[PDB]
């Protein structure tokens, strides 16, 4: 009967290595074979609410007669074998798929949908090429993992992601015992205190030494502490350099403050020409996709749209996995949640076509120090070369304040700066006060003149909208670690005093910035715990205690010679 | 097979009048027939999660040989008939219990659970007195509508909790249509402009003006906004005079900031000496169940904590659908989130056993007006005959922040007090900075000795933990509107000038205020839109234009002769 399912629980699959992984089976009441889904899971098949409420109402797949198929990722919950993050997913993605293919409730039509580590074997999956998998929709995922969630563009250690994510998986496998122990009341203990206060976890030195996380989970520091270059171990995992090469639809979904959303934004770009690609990106972090935020509301539009995002799923999958030539008919190809307009809309490409990259030059009479400083952004060239000088201190970092935390206060992306306004090693340059409106949508960079007294060091550039009550609304930010200004590859470090040219990914938004705003840019050499702290010496930083660092007086060059900018993605419609 | 089930999709069931409402059964794979929990749901039955993340992990019942019952109220989704708030439940419920008890998979043993409307439509299941009914969990709920949600013991409309409401179920018949219509498309945007800006809808005057709701929910005004006593029209729809003849045992779950706090610890109280009742309140508003708020962070444990609410529901059916007479062993009686100290802890009785209901008074040289006045708080009587005076004006009511708030702005129940504290209507008294842990815990009251010069006005008080850094932390507040200072049901109106000895029900809280805090209590005549405002005037107030009213010199008075004082549920554990 029509809209009439069952559930088997625990279907074991075994993947070629003999290892059986559960699976949880939502099949429709049906006469043949139907299309599926597959959502590959380490928090619990079992725990669909955790989940689901980021994704999609996806019972309403089942009831319109998709089966979905829910796994155990290996060594988790009800699956065999043992859990390492990410290396194993590949291989048990395609023994999984090729198991569905061979079911007799498999139609030979295949696809996977879901958020976060969710999104990210599906992308793992999309490699094997499977020809029964026609479809995927990954959300806030990467296909990258050095770039989104773990290091990043600018070659710094995601370290509040790490320590909040292993402390989270370490809470499961306790949690999901086989055989229960003496030391896990305790253990639960250490990781609670761990995720009440991620900064304050981050802040051991050295940061390679951790004891609790170590135990549970070597991999965060086997993998992740130990290599701080993008290196092999590293491009062994990524998917990013043969998603050019795939043909598979892909249903992409993002948030502006969101750790993934540079990552995310790259896998649209990557197979837009090949398939069927389309993206949403509301104004969404990690864990708080409510629309509102401490200092900054949405309007309820802005909520993730769950039914909206359900019949655009079901319409994707009737598309490209039942052959429904009309299904997308009226979807946009890119639907974005413009902030400061505070509206949605309809694209046709990303990036946006008739983007104009354009650089706001840093200026201004006397040190940028400070919010009070007189630091400028400008079209124009500045016509006298000056500098900016500050001392940056790894034992005193700047505190992360929004953006795109995951684990260390990640519910207030869009957060107002002004706490850190006054400190002499936050340098802030603004435009004059709009009386125009101006849209910023795009990736988004800064191409600074640096010199520092170290061999090494940090530079951060945060974009910002300053409202007219006061508000210094944080948009996006980046960061460079100076060894890895050319490659993340093979640092190489630098000499004190040297002027270096060097670029700052800013990841990406969408803003307009109202009549009565100001748009503004805060520059340092330090973002913690979102990034770690850089000590100033060339050393391995995970392995330096705080008192082997050194400060560094830091400096930024601006005029006519150095001709430090933002480049920002304009937009003009009129 | 164990762990298994099927699920079918708008099973019909008639009611008593013909009129069928629609279910799904969550059927496990069974020999026999099964004990089953029935949610009645004005939501959409499909949607489950929308609630379920406030509630229990359910499916762990169905995989654990439960069947669930989802049901759509009448008139609502794809249940016949009209939709009308409350007065049809009690009814459908029978009916509705009736009915499963007569099928083939029922072992004649029903339980519920659920959350807010989930919940209140227990209570009205309750009082059928339905033999097969064996147990109800409501979550976040009532059984008294007038005391929560739409007015309160004050006498005073909670209007935003009104408005907001109506704006959401309105949303609902509009998204849910039989047959569309042209309007629908507006009637969304001016449905979510009220959603966006409550305290905007709630302003306008007359309050009994709402064309877009009145519209499309006349309930809104016909039962609501007309009915300011609590009159027949309320009485004919409570249940809780029956609560007390009643044996069925009950998991009552409530929240610190929910709007239902003072009316779910009522239905504990009136079931525990009749039936196995049990108590868990956390730190939570109705919408942010997470512990994390822009002011105040209770710590992850704080977060509802939905595994284990899972477990002890199951272990709660178990002993009493099941009869398994040990399945509560180790289960506390009451477990409460004990702000301040921001830990869970056992207890075996609420009220506390070993509560001192202690008189705290009102005092202090000079005006009380302002948080930078000369108010004291103190264990002692005050020596001198002393008032603090200040006008209320209803074109500028004291705005809500925090507190049990429910759609306009619920999501910040512990909220920070101090943009309100200059303000010359906010009168403040405080303790001493504390060296000693002061705990709360229990319901709350205050009792003023007061006068206006208006025929008719408001008093609120409002209890607020003080924090070393300057936070103002509101706990739990209340307001008494004078013509129902004496009775709900037969208002009286008051001489100008006449002092007044008045009750303000400030509802509950558990807070211990810790060393380096203070005690503190704002008093005013208006909370806005956390309820309607006073129009001074003894008129029909929600029919009032604002050019109408008046403004009130309202006094507080305070020492030997006029000894006004908060009750504390003080406890003292060493
Ligand atoms: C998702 O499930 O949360 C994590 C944030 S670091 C991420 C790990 S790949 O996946
Ligand atoms: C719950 O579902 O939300 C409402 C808050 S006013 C309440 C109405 S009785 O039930
Ligand atoms: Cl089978
Ligand atoms: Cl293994
Ligand atoms: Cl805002
Ligand atoms: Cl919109
Ligand atoms: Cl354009
Ligand atoms: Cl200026
Ligand atoms: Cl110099
Ligand atoms: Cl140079
Ligand atoms: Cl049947
Ligand atoms: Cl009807
Ligand atoms: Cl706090
Ligand atoms: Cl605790
Ligand atoms: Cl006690
Ligand atoms: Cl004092
Ligand atoms: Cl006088
Ligand atoms: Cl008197």
């Amino acid at each position: 009967v029509d809209g009439n399912y069952s559930v088997a629980s625990n279907v074991m699959v075994p993947m070629r290595d003999g290892v059986r992984l559960a699976v949880d089976l939502y099949r429709p009441d049906a006469d043949g074979p139907v299309p599926v889904l597959l959502v590959r899971n380490p928090y619990d098949k079992f725990d669909v609410f955790a989940w689901s409420t980021q994704s999609t109402n996806w019972l309403e797949f089942v009831r319109d007669g998709y089966a979905v198929v829910i796994q155990d990722t290996r060594g988790l919950f009800a699956s065999e074998g043992e859990f390492v993050p990410h290396v194993d997913d590949e291989a048990d993605a395609e023994d999984t798929l090729s198991w569905i293919l061979e079911q007799a409730w498999c139609d030979g039509n295949v696809g996977m949908f879901g958020v976060s580590y969710l999104g990210v074997t599906q992308w793992q999956a999309a490699v094997s090429g499977v020809g029964g998998l026609k479809a995927i929709a990954p959300s806030m995922a990467s296909a990258d993992l050095y770039r989104a969630p773990w290091y990043g563009p600018g070659g710094a250690l995601s370290v509040e992601a790490l320590l909040g994510w292993s402390a989270l998986i370490g809470t499961q496998l306790i949690t999901s015992r086989s055989d229960a122990r003496p030391e896990d009341a305790a253990d639960f203990v250490q990781l609670a205190a761990i995720l009440n206060d991620v900064a304050g976890a981050a802040s051991v030195t050295p940061l390679a030494e951790q004891p609790l996380l170590g135990r549970l989970i070597p991999w965060v520091i086997d993998q992740v502490v130990d290599h701080p270059d993008n290196d092999e171990s590293w491009q062994s995992i990524s998917l990013f350099e043969r998603l050019g090469g795939l043909a598979t639809p892909a249903l992409i979904t993002a948030g502006w403050y969101d750790g993934f959303v540079g990552e995310s934004l790259r896998t649209f770009v990557a197979v837009k020409d090949n398939a069927d690609a389309r993206l949403v990106v509301g104004p969404w972090s990690h864990s708080n996709l409510t629309g509102r935020n401490a200092d900054r509301k949405f309007g309820i539009a802005a909520t993730y749209p769950i039914q909206e995002a359900t019949t655009m799923h079901k319409a994707f999958f009737d598309r490209h996995l039942r052959g429904e030539t009309d299904a997308l008919a009226g979807v946009p190809k890119v639907r974005l949640f413009v902030m400061g307009i505070d509206e949605w809309r309809d694209e046709t490409d990303w990036p946006l076509p008739d983007t104009a990259y354009t650089p706001f030059y840093l200026g201004g009479s006397g040190a940028a120090n400070t919010s009070t400083g007189g630091g400028t952004l400008s079209t124009s060239i500045s016509g006298t070369e000056s500098a900016d000088t500050y001392l940056y201190d790894p034992a005193d970092p700047v505190p992360s304040l929004g953006g795109t935390l995951l684990f260390h206060n990640g519910d207030n992306g869009p957060a107002d700066q002004r706490p850190i306004h006054d400190r002499d090693d936050v340098l802030c340059y603004s435009t004059e006060v709009l009386t125009d409106p101006v849209e910023v949508t795009g990736t988004v960079s800064a191409r600074l003149f640096v010199s520092s007294s170290a061999v090494d060091t940090d530079f951060t550039a945060k974009l910002v909208d300053v409202f007219p009550d006061g508000r210094a609304i944080a948009l996006c930010d980046g960061i460079v670690r100076m060894r890895y200004r050319e490659t993340l590859v093979n640092p190489t470090l630098i000499e004190a005093g040297e002027i270096y040219e060097v670029a700052i990914d800013m990841l990406a938004t969408s803003n307009v910035f109202l009549p009565g705003h100001r748009i503004m840019v805060q520059v340092s050499s330090s973002n913690f715990p979102k990034y770690d702290r850089n000590s100033n010496t060339g050393g391995v930083i995970a392995r330096e205690q705080l008192e082997e660092m050194c400060t560094a007086v830091n400096r930024i060059h601006r005029g006519p010679e150095h001709p430090s900018h933002i480049v920002l993605p304009i937009i003009k419609r009129k």
